[PDB]
């Protein structure tokens, strides 16, 4: 099969808010983890048909990315912090779903996981 289209970004029906926990999820978590030297592979959608993995998203049916959660913050898809960690740890169980443990992109997810729960673990206060 072809690759599926990447996940909705920017729902113009969804109703939109700023709030500290937002703002904070974007300029510092995501903003951290990007620029982590294990990021790469986590910035976009799987790319199957490239990586020639026909299995990936016959697996893998709830897909996200980092790329993906950064458009989303950016187009104020998500109105509470808990749907935007929903999609990191997501993305963070599809990686140990499908990949075998003690490949390199599952020590790559681990690292970012770790990285990732540190930050959470700072969340400003909720208004
Ligand atoms: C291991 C596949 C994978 C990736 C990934 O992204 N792998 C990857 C990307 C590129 S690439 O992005 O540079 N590339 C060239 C533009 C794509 C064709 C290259 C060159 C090699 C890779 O192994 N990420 C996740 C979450 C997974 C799984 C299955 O969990």
């Amino acid at each position: 099969s072809m690759n599926p289209p990447p996940p909705e970004t920017s729902n113009p029906n969804k109703p939109k808010r700023q709030t500290n926990q937002l703002q904070y999820l974007l300029r510092v978590v995501l903003k951290t983890l990007w620029k982590h030297q294990f990021a790469w592979p986590f910035q976009q959608p799987v790319d199957a048909v490239k990586l020639n993995l026909p299995d990936y998203y016959k697996i893998i049916k709830t897909p996200m990315d980092m790329g993906t959660i950064k458009k989303r913050l950016e187009n104020n898809y998500y109105w509470n912090a808990q749907e935007c960690i929903q999609d990191f740890n997501t993305m963070f169980t599809n990686c140990y779903i499908y990949n075998k443990p003690g490949d390199d992109i599952v020590l790559m997810a681990e690292a970012l996981e770790k990285l990732f729960l540190q930050k959470i673990n700072e969340l400003p206060t909720e208004e």
